[PDB]
């Protein structure tokens, strides 16, 4: 009995709120655990996501001085690496994000502005998300070029640490790659692959996602550069990923899909992509191995998924 998936973009409304209601910020472990103001702020961002419906403007939020400071620290620290460590695509778009989107140490960009910018670049759009969605639900969004995106910021006591996605990771890690057409097509391919796929393949796709969108390296002429959002938003790991320490292997999906990984330390191993067009082709070949009694394609004119046989 084939798993349901949205067939229109508005149908992402359906399971968008089906998050893990009891989130990371509730653990005694969390940098913000003892902070009741932080607790409430987090629920505030969650209620914004909860009430969001596809098509609406994303609500603007006045960030606090404390939050802007945390952003500032993440921004300045990370900025110092991008020219040398980040891929061309990243460095190419970053100044535009500064000019048109207010990417600056003193200013946390608003999601609506960033979403409009991306729509202009590649048709990618943002949708605020409360918390952790299933891989199935999150990856499905990508098929429509929709990135489920957090709006809250990490707790101010630890600006270099987040166990979770937060706004810094989304804007400084993901957003600049979603501005590139080739990357955008690649990421969407992973989304298309996920539609109606068995649970076992959702997990293989999530693993591929992690070794690409989150922790991917790519060839850049004779050199290698970072493009994964998890690398680009981690000061420590961004420098480490391109030192002699980690092991590097070519992106190869039948191996990548089964490779184990942990979230708590630096990756002992990275996969290197030839280019985003090549990763896309590889994902397209891999999707053909997924037992699905149909074929899918996205029609951007009507914003619907076409389902054949
Ligand atoms: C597949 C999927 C579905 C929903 N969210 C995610 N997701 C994304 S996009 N970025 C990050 S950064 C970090 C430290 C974590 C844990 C995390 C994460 O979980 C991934
Ligand atoms: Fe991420």
């Amino acid at each position: 009995t084939v798993p349901w998936f949205p067939r229109t973009i508005q149908e992402l409304d359906r399971f968008a709120n089906q998050i893990l209601s009891y989130g990371a910020e509730l653990d005694a472990d969390h940098p913000g655990f003892k902070d009741p103001v932080y607790r409430a702020r987090r629920k505030q961002f969650a209620d914004i996501a909860y009430n969001y419906r596809h098509g609406q403007p994303i609500p603007r939020v006045e960030y606090m001085e404390e939050e802007k400071k945390t952003w500032g620290t993440v921004f300045k620290t990370l900025k110092s690496l991008y020219k040398t460590h980040a891929c061309y695509e990243y460095n190419h778009i970053f100044p535009l994000l500064e000019k048109y989107c207010g990417f600056h140490e003193d200013n946390i960009p608003q999601l609506e502005d960033v979403s409009q910018f991306l729509q202009t670049c590649t048709g990618f759009r943002l949708r605020p998300v409360a918390g952790l969605l299933s891989s199935r639900d999150f990856l499905g969004g990508l098929a429509f070029r929709v990135f489920h995106c957090t709006q809250y910021i990490r707790h101010g006591s630890k600006p270099m640490y987040t166990p979770e996605p937060d706004i810094c990771h989304e804007l400084l890690g993901h957003v600049p790659l979603f501005s590139d057409r080739s990357f955008a097509q690649f990421s969407q391919e992973i989304g298309l692959a996920s539609l109606g796929a068995p649970d076992e393949y959702i997990e293989k796709l999530a693993t591929i996602y992690w070794f690409t969108v989150e922790f991917g390296l790519c060839k850049q002429g004779d050199s290698i550069k970072a493009y994964g959002a998890g690398l680009l938003s981690s000061f420590g790991e961004l420098q480490y990923c391109l030192s002699e320490k980690p092991k590097l292997l070519p992106l190869e999906l039948e191996k990548t899909a089964i490779q184990n990984y942990t979230v708590t330390e630096f990756q002992p191993l990275y996969y290197v992509a030839e280019s985003f067009n090549d990763a896309k082709e590889k994902v397209r070949n891999f999707a053909a191995t997924i037992p699905r009694p149909f074929s899918v394609r996205y029609d951007p004119y009507t914003q619907r998924i076409e389902v054949l046989d």
